[PDB]
């Protein structure tokens, strides 16, 4: 049950696949991160969500990715996953849902680019 | 992972406690259902969510509730739960979140009545 008087926050997280199969040559990573990373910075500030691009291809630097993968460090474990956008929000229940809804709608604009 | 090209719908459900402890004498059931059930009908139409009041006290008819409880029918199993609002939505991921966010915000108006 959600108790609206609880002091617990709700967390919501989603991993939204980047649809590389539907758009095999579209540069989603460059488009979402933006020059210098200012598109995704702005996307986070605008949505109030934590949003990251994870999975293989997310660094657009095959060589770097391979070196970090092979190091074994757990913080680079995501480099083996399918490319995706990882959205994380927290808050009181009503607010967490509003944050996630908004983040999901703005991210979908990037991921279905011919819509 | 959510695949935005999947034909699967997402379902979201929440059980939001009616805060009887914070407002021991407030008639939440009458207020949410409304005369004839037109408040909750309208609430569903406005939000696009399935919304029901469940749990003990939800029928405001102690006698009826006891008779239906003691019958053993699984569809009345909820009558033993704490009074709550059960919100259910379905749809493509972005839409399901938007539906749940909206439903949660309108329901919270009913459940924190001195806000």
């Amino acid at each position: 049950y959600l108790d609206l008087f609880s002091h617990k926050n709700m967390k919501l997280k989603e991993r939204v696949l980047i649809p590389v199969k539907q758009y095999p040559k579209f540069n989603f990573v460059g488009k979402i991160l933006g020059p210098q990373g200012n598109t995704i910075k702005r996307l986070q500030e605008e949505t109030g969500a934590k949003i990251s691009v994870l999975g293989k291809g997310s660094m657009r630097d095959k060589a770097k990715e391979e070196e970090l993968r092979k190091g074994g460090d757990p913080k680079y474990a995501h480099l083996n996953m399918d490319l995706h956008v990882f959205i994380e929000v927290f808050g009181p229940p009503c607010e967490a849902y509003a944050l996630m809804a908004h983040a999901m709608e703005e991210v979908k604009k990037f991921l279905v680019p011919d819509m």
